[PDB]
């Protein structure tokens, strides 16, 4: 499959392949709302985490085939200022809209734009990378954060380039 690169101007910079495995599936409703009420309220361990693996391809699929599927070469501000990302979001012509945003790693640059997201009603921001310590020697690729109940109740998903890597790398 394929989704337009941007900007934070809003220009056109790529076009990026992503998995048509991940992002282009026909969603299994059944599964996707399955999730959603858990969040709220051997093999089978197995089967269980290919189920959510497929509840997200479900919802990400569902944001890919109705167009509102945003991809950033990136998105990071040097300093929290609630007025940067509205600014960004007009540019992106996403300033009437619900959107969420979902950003790779717990760095200063994404840590910014997340802070910049609280006074926005309608933005939500999710920094999908959730190590706690650093996890000894070897720390998993992860998406923990990313969930179907935001992808569906926020109208657009805003993801970056290498957010879109990492989703494919947990669940393609």
């Amino acid at each position: 499959a394929q989704v337009d690169l941007l900007n934070v101007k809003g220009e056109k910079v790529g076009t990026l392949e992503i998995s048509d495995f991940v992002f282009n599936i026909d969603p299994n409703y059944d599964v996707m709302w399955r999730y959603v009420d858990m969040q709220l309220s051997d093999w089978s361990k197995k089967l269980n985490k290919k189920m959510k693996k497929l509840a997200l391809r479900s919802a990400l699929s569902v944001k890919y085939r109705e167009n509102k599927l945003l991809v950033l070469d990136d998105l990071k501000l040097e300093r929290p200022k609630t007025k940067s990302l509205k600014e960004i979001l007009q540019n992106l012509q996403l300033s009437d809209k619900k959107t969420l945003i979902v950003l790779p790693w717990k760095e200063e640059g994404y840590m910014n734009v997340k802070l910049s997201g609280r006074n926005l009603p309608d933005v939500k921001v999710i920094i999908a990378d959730n190590p706690n310590n650093s996890k000894n020697g070897e720390k998993a690729v992860r998406i923990d954060g990313l969930n179907v109940f935001d992808m569906l109740k926020y109208d657009y998903l805003v993801l970056t380039r290498d957010m879109v890597s990492k989703i494919e790398e947990v669940l393609g």
